[PDB]
């Protein structure tokens, strides 16, 4: 028979120099015999080149494949490594312990040797023997290795720097994990975050890749409603086989469970000698915490190496793409690009590169949401509540729901209704988790929607005539009562952009946040303790908020914006204090009246770090 | 140890009734013992219900999940299957030989049992015993199959109707690959599609999913131009080492190989009994031959069962989807569901529900892309070539690039340069094959880019004062010359709307092809033995083009385009008789001077199937 | 399915939603012109219009009613269904016999917006559309409250004037009343996915308060 005409065997083929990059596939061994899959990303006729590292549970080979087997290095590395690519460094990507190409267990955010970690690994080690078998087995190397990512891939990068390998020269954690549950992904001062429920199943379903949870409903604030509790929704999806779930469900308060996990004090405790460039964008909706924390707590320990602080206009993870705008906000030129050019590849150059010029990084290095520009701070902040140059000037909130920065000594209250059965939607319905394109900017949105609600208390300064600078961390000092024994506050910090903007009209009135958090009242007094509230009775509230670096023009207002929901992305305050919010019941749920104090001996303000 | 706090095992679980739905997932034994994946989705208490059938190579799991694992089948199935979820259909969804979850050996487009194909089974027996198992096994059923398909999976509901199963009692192939060679997806009239290549690689390059192949540019008509000839991109795209291809390769020619494959022929001579509605659209830009060709063999060998013909104003596949718009052009409603409801559906409950509504479909259901409403015809087509109560008019093309219906007496001819170092676009650049959002509508694209060039003769009527009906096969008779030895010839039949359309700007002047095909010129004599042309003579070339329903209404004008290339959809002639075109040499691509003749005794005409 | 002179433009759609077609230039060619021609072009063709021509929103066709409307209030082949108002804020064709009440506050200082913030008169392309924007933003208020039956397993057809029998009290002294007619689409619309839940009012309506007893005296 012929063979070009007749086929009685398969048409795929039994086995399947164009390109300037090799790719070498690798299982490194740690040292409990658990091997990891790594990727080796090495630029053609490369010799004595730099290693990026990158410690992933996001698919490392998929992460080294943004453009499946392209033909070239740029093409086929994330945009977040263009200035690498254009360096002539060595990427590496890896998969963490027990995910995809990597044998081992999985842990999420596996927590460091110690009391929830008796074996002899972690992340720690992990980093420590990838470090020391690409020193040792990547010829086209100069064996100095250095380290990055953001998200998941920046908690590795933590966790490396706690007990780092000597050839691990630099690291530069993007928006880290670091604190769960004071200010990041799980958590946000106890409130739970909803949208946690479809990472855990898509992350933690198998080795590798997982789905989504199936929805009955294309609005999730309808899904989670309808559920009832977040505890409800998860036993619905079917979360409850899932060990992770299990302990974050015995553990709501800041326990053991959680502060043996806070990695922004475990690392100040040990005093690392690697120069750190920590960065978070300015609207990081994923880890606001992260970056900020664990940077000041190394300055406040008196660390020994270089520490900067890196935050530009963008979203959770902005940083990697491209910074010219975030929803409707247009930024300065391509602001993520520009750090990573001028700041980020420089400064990794410095002590990747033997001979490269040294950089002298400030502080920090923050673009202004107002001023449109880089500022470079040589000390900050410049002022904060205690150990700084200056305090905090006190914006109290006023009669007529009105805000000065003059003092009312007269007392005076206003309330609104917190009905549960009726949550106040933190940005426009209908949204579903699994809309990534409504979830990256949901910071920018305009906070209108929620001002014309009788539920959410506004309160605004008159048009300026005078700007007001604003550098640091705002500090919420509220003096709130509520009819149930337990609430949720929620503070917003907005910027009201001029009643008309005629060279971008949709932008007049817009009401933009610069800063908000919610806080869960049950932990007032202490976060590892809750306790119920005294129904009616005014308690002091003091908490602080995401750090800010903007300039209220002529022509706008400092607007706060205070309500007790934000569904469907933090969980309902049962407005009744009950032991566990997860397993909240329907008969639980009680509709409480609100009441925010101002002047006198109660006078509630935002704290601004209002600089000259 | 705690394990609700220390966790030293995996958290991924060792095991991972609010459906309306049944998924089953089993593994069909073919007569030689090779296993085919079948994913069976039943309704919810189902009983004594049809089972809707569809064999494909495109992943039966995945088809059968178009919202992965969703609460509802409605979600669950693809959009064509909206009717029948709403019938109370049994989905099958099965993965053919050698493809995804099922074993064998897989055969692109597995020739039937014959001279290419000796051993005992083929896709037409994998259906036979695919049907007769479900017959036996699905108790849900009323052993009742009804068989339907797109694209490929349309090419195994043909290959059923060769010899069916008792249980399958009616089939509807929509846009089937009947003739590869012939105007399907390979060869049009011998002009090579260089679409196949990504075809070749993403399909069999594993049993499962395969990848696309990596480009250098992203304009595919620099990609296809450096690489010089058709063959040349295959090399260097590494597909020598793809059996498919290299039968393909060895076969430029309609011989035996292409002829045994000719469905339409095949399923003509073995007189089917199963009732048929052939679907393909109007504007399919990958299976134009297809239906209209296997339906027309099947009414001119006097098929004693039902068989309509069924052309909607959609693209490949478009009859799955929304047929509301088509590119720039909208139609009254979704023509889709329309036709998914009031035709397909009720004439499948008529062979799969007993005591359903009897149907008595006309010859052919097309819609008219220039009345917009769908026409019913007893009899179709009414005029054609012979064999009809009418024949077919001549629209002469004239002196000073004008088109009559008068025959022209003087004798003229017009030329034009064909240099295929400068081909024609199909669509404008750049175009990547990829980009299917520029794809799927090509044939419906404005044709005044190819107008503006000297490589491209236009020859247009006056602005019509009476409107002109056209109903049927196009059929262009073609007098013309090449100083070359070889040479292709694209004929476009257009309704160039009104020179000013005030309710939809946009579209005044748009000059929208009804119709256009192109034909390798080395096979006019036969498309078996391809001959070299004499340079500078006049040559009659005879074939037909896709078919039409349209009416050129009052201040239209109707046109006629020809030209030489159609980069990079075909590869170029290289205008010099070479042996095999896909081998052709750098050298081998001469630049050459086209002549269309009109008039006297080789008239020029596009011979219309003009109607009252 | 128009909006406000939309029967002089393009009526395929209205917002986000769609229809069989270019209504108005169907109305136009099939109805308004042969109408017009039986009197202004002696010869024409005598065209015989029903009672009605109204399209159905939800069977997507012209419904050519020779008799409309075919039940209402008096003087009907029928009379009006109604809908009552029940417990669990629901909806339900059977009567309840226990009496029960739901409220809601209306703080002036803080109105329920039509359609979204930011909106001008002046915003044309949202002002046209406006009466098939999604309720859902209302729905999430206290200050509004919202009733609704069942994901119904049998379609329920109305074609006629729905008339709000409306038993409302207040702390006031006068009072406005808003009452919207909706039809929530189906959890999940995988072909549209965006109108999944989408809250689409069918016919809504205000009524001032003071002019309950007398339109000519408040």
């Amino acid at each position: 028979h012929d063979p070009l005409s007749v086929q009685t065997g398969s048409d795929i083929p039994a086995s399947v120099q164009q390109r300037d990059y090799i790719k070498r596939e690798v299982m490194v061994p740690m040292r409990d015999g658990v091997k990891l899959y790594t990727v080796i990303v090495i630029p053609k006729n490369a010799r004595n080149a730099p290693i990026l590292l990158t410690r992933t549970p996001y698919n490392a080979k998929g992460r080294a494949n943004r453009v499946p087997n392209a033909l070239t290095m740029r093409e086929v590395l994330p945009q977040g490594d263009d200035v690498f690519v254009e360096g002539g460094y060595i990427r590496v990507f890896q998969d963490i312990r027990g995910k995809y190409g990597s044998q081992g267990d999985y842990v999420m955010t596996r927590p460091p040797h110690g009391p929830l970690n008796p074996t002899k690994t972690d992340e720690t080690t992990d980093a420590w023997d990838t470090v020391d078998w690409l020193v040792h087995n990547v010829p086209e190397s100069n064996g100095r290795v250095g380290m990055t990512g953001s998200s998941a891939e920046g908690f590795t990068v933590v966790m490396a720097l706690l007990d780092p390998h000597p050839a691990l020269k630099v690291a530069a954690p993007e928006s880290p994990m670091v604190d769960g549950w004071m200010g990041d992904d799980w958590f946000h001062y106890g409130a739970f975050r909803q949208g946690a429920f479809d990472y855990f199943v898509s992350q933690m379903t198998a080795r590798g890749g997982g789905n989504d949870i199936p929805r009955r409903d294309a609005d999730d604030y309808t899904n989670f409603l309808k559920a009832g509790s977040a505890g409800s929704f998860a036993t619905q999806a079917g979360l409850d086989q899932y060990p992770f779930w299990q302990r974050m469900h015995a553990h709501p308060a800041y326990d053991a469970f959680w502060q043996g996990q806070a990695l922004d004090k475990i690392l100040a405790q040990r005093k690392p000698t690697v120069p750190m460039l920590w960065e978070q964008g300015l609207w990081d909706q994923e880890d606001m915490w992260g970056a900020i924390h664990a940077w000041q707590a190394l300055k406040d320990a008196d660390v020994k190496a270089p520490n900067t602080l890196v935050m530009g206009p963008w979203r959770h993870s902005g940083v990697n793409y491209n910074g010219s705008t975030l929803g409707p906000l247009e930024f300065e030129g391509d602001t993520a690009h520009q750090y990573r050019r001028d700041v980020f590849r420089p400064f990794f150059d410095e002590y990747l590169k033997p001979g490269s010029a040294s950089v002298h990084l400030p502080d920090a290095i923050i673009y202004n949401t107002g001023d449109q520009k880089w500022d470079y701070y040589r000390s900050w902040p410049s002022v904060c509540e205690s150990n700084c140059t200056g305090g905090l000037t006190p914006l109290y909130l006023a009669d007529g729901h009105g805000l000065s920065f003059t003092h009312p000594a007269a007392d005076g209250a206003d309330s609104y209704v917190s009905d549960p059965a009726h949550p106040v939607p933190f940005i426009s319905r209908p949204f579903a988790f699994a809309q990534s394109s409504r979830w990256k900017p949901w910071l920018v949105q305009d906070q209108r929607e929620a001002e014309s609600r009788p539920d959410v208390v506004t309160y605004e300064t008159e048009v300026l005539d005078e700007p007001v600078r604003v550098s640091g961390v705002p500090v919420a000092d509220l003096f709130a009562a509520t009819s149930g024994t337990d609430s949720d506050w929620v503070v917003k910090l907005i910027d009201v952009q001029p009643a008309m903007t005629p060279d971008d009209p949709k932008m007049g009135g817009y009401e933009l946040p610069v800063s908000m958090d919610i806080f869960r009242g049950r932990y007032r007094k202490d976060f590892a303790k809750p306790e119920a509230l005294q129904p009616d009775a005014t308690l002091h509230y003091h908490f602080t908020l995401p750090a800010v670096n903007h300039v209220f023009a002529k022509g706008h207002r400092i607007m706060v914006q205070i309500q007790s929901s934000w569904f469907p992305l933090y969980d309902r305050n049962p407005q009744k204090f009950v032991p566990n919010i997860f397993d909240a019941k329907p008969a639980d749920y009680t509709v409480a009246t609100q009441s925010i104090h101002h002047g006198g001996k109660e006078a509630t303000s935002i704290l601004l770090p209002v600089v000259k």
